[PDB]
Formats: C-alpha cells, structure tokens, sequence
C-alpha cells in the first residue's frame, strides 16, 4: 500500500514480553535509537523516548498492562510489543488491542530486536504507517 506523509508518533510505550535476560535495556534503547532514526528519515518520525517502558510475561499480562496504559498515558498513539518467538501473547496483544481497548499495536520478533538491520526496520515502519495511517 501507499506510504502516508503527516504521521508524527509522540506518546508511545514498550511492552517487552521478551525475558529481559535475553532482550536487556541496551537492546530495547539501541533498537529504538535505529527506529527513531528511519522513521525520520522515511518522514514518519517516531520520537526516541517512549512514556513508558517495561518488562512483562506472559499472556495474562497484557490486558493489566494496556489498561494501565490507556488508563494513564493521554494521546497515547502506539504500543510496540516486543515477542520472545512464537507465543499465546501474540494473540491476546491483538485481542485487548484491537477488540477490547481500541489500542493501537505493533509487534516485533524479539530477535529483530536484539539485531536489527534496515530491512526489518523498514518492514516495522511500513506496518505502522498502514496502522497509524
């Protein structure tokens, strides 16, 4: 689909459900610094520091978690969710998101995460600019 100009990503969480043991805190800034970056460059700026920020496991984490987000970031406009491979968080991410709390959502491959490079980035830009579009 068309890429959509206008875009500005301000007030956006992390919600990493990858052990942070295997994904620490340098893995989740240096991915967000390279994001920030194509994002800006691609014209669809996401700022370098997210409102919020944290660890959490498994699925019944999540519906806690977005309400607690929704529930104290205003004008929050994305959670990216970080998934440790193929797991049950997938599908409750998408289930509190997209049916119960009308949250925007995106998720990435922990391993994407631990190592990105400008491909998978831009895949991560392309799917938000379609959601957020």
């Amino acid at each position: 689909k068309q890429f959509h100009t206008g875009i500005e990503i301000k007030v956006w969480a992390i919600a990493c459900f990858a052990p942070q043991r295997q994904c620490t805190e340098v893995h989740l800034k240096s991915f967000t610094e390279q994001l920030r970056k194509i994002s800006r460059d691609a014209g669809m700026p996401i700022q370098g520091q997210p409102c919020f920020c944290k660890y959490a496991q498994g699925a019944d984490s999540v519906e806690p978690m977005f309400r607690h987000l929704k529930n104290t970031y205003a004008g929050l406009q994305l959670v990216v969710v970080i998934l440790p491979g193929k797991t049950p968080v997938y599908a409750e991410v998408k289930r509190v998101g997209d049916t119960v709390l009308g949250m925007a959502t995106q998720c990435v491959q922990m391993k994407n995460v631990q190592r990105t490079t400008p491909q998978t980035l831009s895949n991560l830009c392309l799917k938000i600019n379609v959601k957020l579009g």
